[PDB]
């Protein structure tokens, strides 16, 4: 997160780290048991880290659980990263609790203005490279889609919005990729991509969830 702040530790209840020796991505919890991400996050050996801050200490609270399932759109393209998200089921349940918690699943799709919540251990610089040990916040608007495609075009597809600022200087980064962006207590987008971070006219790109929820539900229900 560029141009954020720290959340505080436990604030964002619903966020997860994907961790394979390092943090390399982030998800959103959306039931005891399982996790949504993005598709170009997928790898091997993944483990599940909940309750997170700091995420080189062990402070307490925090749960490690593998996967024991990573479910790739069957569509997604890593090309054009169209369907961009990815299912995770936990090899157990989380323990549920305060600090701890899911995040509802839209049931409508949000419109431009809407203000919202993005958040994870991603990149913090626009002109270099640095990593928090806590957890980054920022609040950012969904764009229209014209201003959109303005920005990216021939890139954008149904299944991707904006959100940030125009002028630069706030946004999502590397490392931030598969995290959450909760628009009124729902999960309405994921971090996806972007062109650099931060750069004006250049504001970050989110899968938009509300067009998958049929699909989450029913491959939920199969597994
Ligand atoms: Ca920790
Ligand atoms: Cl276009």
């Amino acid at each position: 997160i560029v141009g954020g702040y720290t959340c505080g530790a436990n604030t964002v209840p619903y966020q997860v780290s994907l961790n394979s020796g390092y943090h390399f991505c982030g998800g959103s919890l959306i039931n005891s048991q399982w996790v949504v991400s993005a598709a170009h996050c997928y790898k091997s050996g993944i483990q599940v880290r909940l309750g997170e801050d700091n995420i080189n200490v062990v402070e307490g609270n925090e749960q490690f659980i593998s996967a024991s399932k990573s479910i790739v759109h069957p569509s997604y393209n890593s090309n054009t990263l169209n369907n961009d998200i990815m299912l995770i089921k936990l090899k157990s349940a989380a323990s549920l609790n305060s600090r701890v918690a899911s995040i509802s699943l839209p049931t409508s799709c949000a419109s431009a203005g809407t203000q919202c919540l993005i958040s994870g251990w991603g990149n913090t610089k626009s002109s270099g490279t640095s990593y928090p040990d806590v957890l980054k916040c920022l609040k950012a608007p969904i764009l229209s889609d014209s201003s959109c495609k303005s920005a990216y075009p021939g890139q954008i597809t149904s299944n991707m919005f904006c959100a940030g600022y125009l002028e630069g200087g706030k946004d999502s980064c590397q490392g931030d990729s598969g995290g959450p962006v909760v628009c009124s207590g729902k999960l309405q987008g994921i971090v996806s991509w972007g062109s650099g971070c931060a750069q004006k006219n250049k504001p970050g790109v989110y899968t938009k969830v509300c067009n998958y929820v049929s699909w989450i539900k029913q491959t939920i229900a199969s597994n």
